[PDB]
């Protein structure tokens, strides 16, 4: 029932390049969906013990939320854009894994997927 | 607390069924309820659930699709135009509540263009 500690959002091992993508999806990708009205139940890792959900860390073994993504972005966690979008695409798959087809939190994850696509079609060119 | 929906049903005013009032329901209503964008409008919101204590202070003429196909489905409108009016409403309700450029706002004028387009069709009176 307990949560797991959050992502891991540094890798001290790991070597560093900033890249205008990787620019991109921090500070138009990122800040775009962070100010979304929808953003709220995405911004964090789920508090499943202040949410009452003992079951969503047995559901949902990879977690992901766009606090941690706007960390790893920051702390330059991801050499490849690809790593970055995998993560956004795990926050949204994550949501439809728990939850069911119609539930409002789904179609806020819609929107936001949506949204994201959106920005994603005007990456800056590798 | 959120406030009681809009009426829907009203036994006093005479009923009428017209081109402009079928045309209002069957396609309309039915584009605008099917759009991608559609469903933060489809009911009251709910600001009991959202915790926007505010909400019914700022919105003092709440609408939303799902009271508009009521109001449709009950005769409740006699000119066309009130029922455009119960649109017109809900999509500056939005705009009221919440800020210019807001994601929510982009929503509802996409949502608006459409109701626009389709209006620009409607039968003669």
């Amino acid at each position: 029932s307990m949560n797991p500690p959050p992502p891991e959002t540094s890798n001290p091992n790991k070597p560093k390049r900033q890249t205008n993508q990787l620019q991109y999806l921090l500070r138009v990708v990122l800040k775009t969906l962070w100010k979304h009205q929808f953003a709220w139940p995405f911004q964090q890792p789920v508090d499943a013990v202040k949410l009452n959900l003992p079951d969503y860390y047995k559901i949902i073994k990879t977690p992901m939320d766009m606090g941690t993504i706007k960390k790893r972005l920051e702390n330059n966690y991801y050499w490849n854009a690809q790593e970055c979008i995998q993560d956004f695409n795990t926050m949204f798959t994550n949501c439809y894994i728990y939850n069911k087809p119609g539930d409002d939190i789904v179609l806020m994850a819609e929107a936001l997927e949506k949204l994201f696509l959106q920005k994603i079609n005007e990456l800056p060119t590798e």
